DNA sequence: CGGCATACG
DNA sequence: CGTA
DNA sequence: GCCG
């Protein structure tokens, strides 16, 4: 089992679901405490289990696996022996974890803001509502729409949304295309947001596109909230006899950069962090959603496809369905 | 020990 | 600071 | 927390 998540296929569903979920609780809790190193380790150990071809039933199966040291191994050991890990359960029922999870789930609220509110004694969404002077307009929208945004988006919803985005994009710039990215491109049947990448086949025609797209969607009454080339919005999505708020991200890239933007925005988040870490540390190349830079030659690799990018990094190609690290 | 992805709004 |  |  190779050390980086980008070196192994990771399917969306797998054979170690409970073990990985437990490790991810500890990762999440480390993040709430600002411990990014520990968050990464627990994320990586969880991902290794997702990549295994069968269930871990015995502690000896962890031998030789990367990212399993004393701590992650003890978590697995306790789950195998008793069905539960005392540390994980202590985190789950803790006021700190529950409140930081609740607050960071709000659109517009990150760990730092959540922690500040926690320290001020705030605990519930109604606590935040009672103090609107404490909120940015983005947070106010996140809080008003929190219930809808907590509901899973279905792939059927995604397809209806794509047609609407395509219509606006087509008027903004005929010939421009819309590609579904994010978790849905990785095969998810449900999700909490929808990501689209927009380009045009004629290099440079994409300049200034996103404001034209957003103005048109706003004119159609589809935008509940928006605040350039990336837009993090809340859209009005039809439902039987009503509608609901959905998080939608829109990103524009020049066609020259499209494979890099597609790769970046397809995720998963851990997959992309691992891939960029691999590129820099193992290959000495610097990867982002715009390109892949050789800092010695001072040149950019001109990729025509995601397959090109994997080849240039010396990695076996993984389709989006196997990037669920 | 140092390092942990890398951008844009 | 937030977002991915 | 773990790797190199
Ligand atoms: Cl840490
Ligand atoms: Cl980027
Ligand atoms: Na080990
Ligand atoms: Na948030």
């Amino acid at each position: 089992m190779p050390a980086y998540a980008c070196q192994r296929p990771t399917p969306l569903t797998h054979h170690n679901t409970g073990l990985s979920e437990a490790l991810e609780i500890l990762a999440e809790a480390a993040g709430f405490e600002g411990s990014e190193g520990r968050l990464l380790t627990f994320c990586r150990a969880a991902s290794v289990l997702k990549a295994l071809p069968s269930p871990v039933t015995t502690l000896s199966q962890l031998q030789g696996l990367p990212h399993f040291g004393e701590h992650s191994s003890r978590v697995v050991q306790e789950l195998l022996e008793h069905g539960v890990c005392e540390e994980v359960e202590r985190v789950r029922r803790s006021e700190r974890y529950q409140t930081m999870k609740l607050f960071t789930q709000i659109f517009g609220v990150g760990v730092k803001t959540a922690d500040r509110w926690y320290r001020e004694g705030l605990r519930t969404l109604d606590d935040l509502r009672e103090q609107p002077q404490k909120l940015t307009q983005q947070q106010k929208a996140g809080l008003q729409h929190h219930q809808d945004l907590s509901t899973p988006v279905l792939r059927s919803d995604v397809d209806a949304l794509q047609q609407v985005v395509e219509e606006a994009v087509g008027q903004a710039l005929p010939g421009a295309t819309v590609t579904l990215t994010g978790g849905f491109r990785r095969g998810k049947l449900q999700g909490h947001d929808v990501d689209f990448l927009i380009t045009h086949p004629k290099e440079g025609q994409e300049a200034g596109l996103l404001p034209r797209v957003m103005c048109r969607l706003q004119d159609q009454g589809l935008i509940l909230y928006h605040q350039f080339e990336r837009s993090f919005c809340i859209f009005r999505l039809p439902q039987p006899g009503s509608w609901k708020a959905v998080r939608v991200d829109l990103v524009v890239a020049p066609v020259s950069q499209f494979p890099f933007a597609l790769l970046g925005w397809t995720g998963s988040k851990l997959f992309q962090r691992e891939l960029r870490r691999f590129s820099r540390k193992e290959k000495g190349l610097w990867l982002n959603s715009h390109g892949l830079f050789d800092p010695e030659q001072k040149t950019f690799f001109q990729a025509a496809s995601e397959e090109d990018i994997f080849r240039h990094l010396g990695l076996e190609y993984l389709p989006p369905e196997q990037r669920n690290a």
